[PDB]
């Protein structure tokens, strides 16, 4: 069998050059592809393997030269398959793509960094190969900015990176498949060690094939569109994978680099340099399955996982903490704890007072066990019997004895011992707390409007809905300044109103350690924030959540600093916020309203103005970056994006969404996790002391014109074109995506793109390799300013080379274009769109090509991603696998929607099209990862 | 430095003695090395110091890797000093002339150290070396090429501290440690066994086990019949837990309440599923 | 028990039903599930203190200074209205918390256990209205 010779050729034709000297990516992918196809032949026959290989060879042939003949060949084969062979081929290409992603992660993890490749400016910070590590960022602050070491250390102490993990917009990959992927990565890595013996290599190859087959032989359908509890279980997998051990690894590295610049202290173990938040189970915005019980559930589950990991982790700590010399305080506490009544009988019959650290640590272990057991009982029943005094309820109870051990050990010169497992444990307690993640709530402001309208209607004051914004403000301010409650059990509650109030009741019935922020979707005016503050207090929330408005539409972004100023001017709100105010901006959402360029530039300006307001009133402004941003990309780019943020918008608290489509690339691997946490911490540290350049005024004026032209084009296409929605429902799988499910994709099932949610808007166009929501508007803007003045191109180029914000924006567009193909979208059109609607797509695709050519001119590139050949190489590798899933999805849709489209089937190939469709959706989605 | 490894021994038997690969394989099948662990003639080193010694070895090893970065080397050096001082600052005289139960606990440390993972690694290497002489089979998994016996708690010759209760104790402790390790290992085994295609016999057993009414709520709300290997293995996990808890009760009391039918008493019950 | 009595009478076994069964029924009726029904008793001055902390916390004045008719007015508007009176955000002294807790205990137990709430030193209708109000507002 010399089929292996052919796939070696096609891969080498797809990626011919070597982007370094350790570039083994083509080798890795060829190895995985050979093993997988062999497994495929063994399991489903020779004819099936030859069919799959012919399809892939044709797809790589397409992604090389883009001859539409190749697409016609792929389709010719893919329609002749009966549904069974269709499912097999789709599953096959999904898994091959996953293997390609693992090869990429190995390459990135072990690519040698080249110090002679850095240029010396901020552009270095846009790729992992040249970005500054923590110590390079330190020395850069010391050299260019004359910042003293002790200043850098103080800055680090009070800094916080808060990563918010979101549910996957499609398949949150199972925890088991995460582990199998990890095994495949490890086998792949060790196979290329320059010291492995032939028997080690044979057994490694055997384990690699073994794992690949294990992955291919598990189903990814059936059961339910996973309950939010299950989705949350899968989401927390990355703590067991890399993050739990990874946090203290990173922190210790910070300690080392601080030493390597003269700082003799360590980063205080309680300092929250890294924190994690979760939306899984808390985001209700247009999502009815997220009920109050779901929220209580995910809080309790998280507390169980936390207690569990602390329990298993603390035993090794007990083995290490065998000293006897100790502090008088610790001696007293050990004798005190020894006066009491089973969880260490395999280790020691009982812990003697001659190992006091083990005594106290054993008590902490016991309390941890009782905490897990208690939370389990509350989850599965509703009450416990476990005395809350026998558990840990707040973080200070947990930290107090551990800190006693640390101080005590330091009293006796055992500081080095204390800086071991004890230090890593303390740092885990500070990072993860009793809950691992803190839950963020999100809800439409209209739902609070419904609650308050039923409240006022019940009190015979009128309808809160009819009242003007200022009349609402008056009522809410008088009610907040008074102490008299609002309502009781005697309140006509609809289904939605009861859901809202019950949500708040659940928030009040749980520890405040479990919750982060309550976030108001579709925020427009101060009554929307005041409403939530009021409902919180009237639901008896003891320690109330900080209320964070999410300004989405364009006019809302223009109105935002005024609304935040009015809020800051009210004494009640100024006293409640205690000098901190958080505002959420959703790049994807704002782009859905007004196109991407206008949304970006409007968000930069809005952050500037909000900083002006917060400086006026002495409020520390923290910006929360939602899905779609430049800070949501994977890897290197994130660094520059953080550096690019407007000055004094971060201020020691960076809050970014870790989008589901990227979390594997950011935390799936040990090294990847370290370098992610590193670039977040270093980029935050530097931006706090080295703001990006203030834009030249001609840049701001130019961007204002471009924003105008862009939004005009975008809205004229998406909203004003009457026969757009029809095209949207044909040229795109949005309808099938909503009908299948994931969640609901429409707030109002009967409306238009306005009421369509942002995630399905981005997704629907991402599946067809078209990405309309990301680039529409750039074309007419760049075109218009180049025509208005010959020299304006030179200005745009100037910005791309010197203004970080503009560079990161244009770069993201460039990357999305690297993922795009107008011919595939044209294939979807040819199969699913009416003939009289064909020119509509045609013109749109013209806008694509022109915008592509225009973006290049701004960046000074002749090809796409000319400045980051590593990423270009990787995306080129994936596209060959994804394209097959494209043709298959298009023809599958034509087969589902039209039973009048009969095809001469081919006989089934060796040992319900909807399952195929879901496979292609998950595959294409997983391969394209983040766009906009 | 010059002794024959497993494969060099294979090649010497095949070349110099004209023994066929089949004969070597049968001889291996029916062969058994039974290693008997005896109590230490003085200090049976504590388990904590065994782990500290292991860490010191690991730091020393990684410090001389020809590919480590300056920061890794710096942090490894610090971890080595940390462990050396950690070892030196523990007392080893105080308390009791360790109860034979304690001496036995310390003796069994090496199963957790290297042996538990070490046995299947060695066996797998036997499989590889057998492939390299033409043998397509693996060494049968139930064939006892390696066995472990212990005198800790059983040798009474001129040693009155070894009472019958001491023997009962070390037997129950050993069954506990075994049940623990099987329980912890079968978790990862359950994550791996996510297939759906299965045997008619195994399908029957999976549907049958599904006919019943807690140890996997952090992983899966419940295991469905579309993951039958996870069904059978989850039941085995449950039986392991009941075995450990039962032995714990028998050790600490003298009776249980755990029905012996819900545990593993003999090896065939364990191996069958 | 009543089913048993009816049944025995059905078959002309009334004399039997008028025996231990009758004594049992009568004991169930006389003593109920508690033997006795507890009467609560508290001074009116303490309810005045609770209402004073409530009105002071609402910045409407001090219920203690109010005339008997002003008290009556406020208590009646509160009783006919549908908006509650106070919440957890309430400065409770030891005695004030004691009174409110008494009402909470009364709300958390079966009504078979209680008889009457009795106001020591009663002088004017505001004291009775006060207890009725606190009763309704402690659920
Ligand atoms: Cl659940
Ligand atoms: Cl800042
Ligand atoms: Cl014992």
């Amino acid at each position: 069998l010399e089929k292996m010779a052919s796939i070696d050729v096609h891969l080498r034709q797809l990626v011919p050059g070597k982007v370094s000297e350790d570039d083994k990516l083509v080798e890795y992918d060829a190895l995985l592809l050979d093993r997988f196809l062999d497994i495929l032949q063994d399991l489903h026959g020779e004819d099936l393997r030859e069919t799959v290989q012919e399809l892939y060879e044709h797809s790589a042939e397409y992604e090389g030269k883009h001859e539409p003949k190749k697409l016609e060949e792929l389709g010719s084969v893919l329609t002749s398959l009966d549904p069974g062979d269709s499912i097999v081929i789709a599953k096959a290409f999904s898994h091959m793509l996953n293997l390609a992603n693992l090869a990429e992660e190995v390459q990135i993890a072990y690519r040698r960094r080249i110090k002679k490749l850095k240029k010396g400016d901020f552009v270095d910070e846009s790729s992992a190969t040249t970005e500054s590590d923590l110590e390079e960022t330190f020395k850069k602050l010391v050299g260019d900015l004359n910042k003293s070491p002790e200043e850098i250390f103080d800055a680090l102490k009070n800094q916080t990176v808060d990563l918010v993990l979101t549910a996957h917009p499609t398949q949150s990959v199972r925890r088991s498949l995460l582990q199998k992927h990890g095994r495949i990565r490890d086998c792949l890595a060790q196979l290329y060690a320059k010291d492995i013996t032939p028997d080690d290599k044979q057994e490694l190859d055997e384990a690699l094939q073994r794992e690949i087959q294990a992955a291919f032989r598990t189903d990814e359908i059936k059961r339910t569109p996973p309950t939010p509890q299950d989705e949350m279980r899968a989401g927390m997998s990355y703590f067991h994978e890399t993050i739990w051990k990874g946090v203290p690894k990173f922190l210790r590295r910070v300690d080392t680099a601080l030493k390597n610049i003269g700082i003799e202290e360590r980063v205080p173990y309680n300092a929250p340099l890294i924190q994690f938040s979760s939306w899984m189970g808390g985001d209700r915005d247009g999502n009815p399955r997220v009920t109050p019980e779901v929220t209580r559930d995910v809080c309790l589950l998280a507390r169980m996982m936390a207690a569990t990991m602390y329990f298993n982790q603390i035993e090794d700590l007990m083995f290490e903490m065998s000293m006897w010399r100790c502090n008088d305080e610790l001696r007293a506490r050990a004798d005190e704890v020894h006066a009491n009544s089973k969880h260490y009988i395999e280790f020691w019959k009982s812990i003697p007072t001659t190992e006091p650290y083990r005594v106290i640590l054993g008590d902490v272990r016991d309390k941890l066990y009782h905490t897990r057991e208690r939370a389990h009982q509350l989850l599965s029943n509703g009450h416990s019997d476990v005395p809350v005094e026998a558990t840990f309820i707040n973080l200070e109870q947990f930290l107090e004895p551990l800190e006693l051990c640390y101080r005590s050990l330091c009293s006796c010169g055992d500081r080095p011992i204390a800086d071991g497992s004890l230090l890593d444990f303390l740092r885990q307690v500070s990072t993860f707390g009793l809950s691992l993640v803190r839950l963020d709530i999100r809800q439409e402001s209209d739902r609070h409007t419904d609650v308050l309208d039923a409240i006022t209607t019940h009190l015979d004051i009128g309808s809160y809905r009819e009242w003007s914004e200022e009349r609402r403000q008056e009522w809410l301010l008088s009610e907040l300044s008074g102490k008299r409650p609002l309502f009781g059990s005697d309140l006509p509650k609809t289904e939605e109103i009861a859901d809202v109030l019950d949500t708040f009741h659940v928030i009040a019935e749980l520890p405040a350690d479990s919750f982060g922020a309550y976030i108001i979707s579709m925020a427009t005016a101060p009554s929307d924030v005041l409403a939530v503050e009021l409902l919180q207090r009237e639901c008896r929330v003891k320690q109330p959540l900080r209320v964070v408005p999410l300004f989405e539409k364009l006019a809302d972004l223009e109105a935002a600093p005024a609304a935040v100023a009015r809020l800051f001017s009210v004494d009640w709100y100024k006293n409640r916020i205690n000098g901190k105010q958080e505002v959420m901006i959703g790049y994807s959402d704002s782009g859905k309203d007004a196109g991407r360029l206008s949304a970006a530039w409007q968000l930069y300006k809005a952050q500037e103005e909000l900083v002006k307001v917060a400086k006026e009133y002495g409020v520390k402004l923290t910006m929360f970056h939602g899905r779609g941003g430049t800070v949501g990309r994977g890897g290197g780019p994130t660094h520059l994006a953080i550096l690019s943020q407007p000055p004094d918008t971060i201020n020691g608290s960076l809050r970014v969404t870790v989008q589901g489509e990227v979390i594997e690339q950011s935390f799936g691997e040990e090294h990847l996790c370290f370098r992610t946490l590193q670039r977040f911490t270093a980029a935050t540290l530097e931006h706090g002391m080295r703001p990006p350049i203030s834009p030249k005024p001609e840049w701001r004026a130019l961007l204002d014109e471009m924003a105008v032209v862009a939004t005009e084009e975008y809205r004229s296409v998406v909203f004003q074109e009457p026969r757009f929605v029809e095209y949207f429902r044909l040229a795109t799988p949005e309808l099938e995506y909503g009908r299948m499910n994931i969640r609901p994709s429409k707030r109002k099932p009967s409306g238009g793109i306005e009421s369509l949610r942002a995630i399905p808007w981005i997704f629907a166009w991402t599946q067809t390799r078209f990405h309309l929501p990301v680039w529409l508007g750039f074309g007419s803007a760049i075109r218009h300013v180049i025509e208005k003045d010959v020299r304006n191109l030179h200005m745009l180029q100037d910005m791309y080379q010197h203004w970080p914000f503009f560079r990161v924006t244009i770069d993201l567009i460039e990357m999305v274009f690297a993922k795009g193909d107008p011919g595939i979208a044209a294939l979807y059109d040819k199969l699913l769109v009416s003939e009289e609607l064909w020119p509509f797509g045609e013109k749109l695709r013209a806008n694509f090509e022109e915008t592509k050519k225009l973006i290049l001119q701004t960046a000074g590139h002749k090809d796409l991603l000319e400045g980051d050949p590593y990423l270009k190489q990787r995306l080129r590798l994936r596209d060959s696998y994804i394209t097959t899933l494209n043709v298959c999805q298009a023809y599958t849709l034509k087969r589902i929607r039209d039973p009048s489209y009969h095809v001469t089937l081919r006989p089934h190939i060796s040992k319900g099209l909807e399952d195929t469709l879901i496979l292609t959706m998950k595959g294409i989605a997983a391969g394209l990862q983040n766009t906009g």
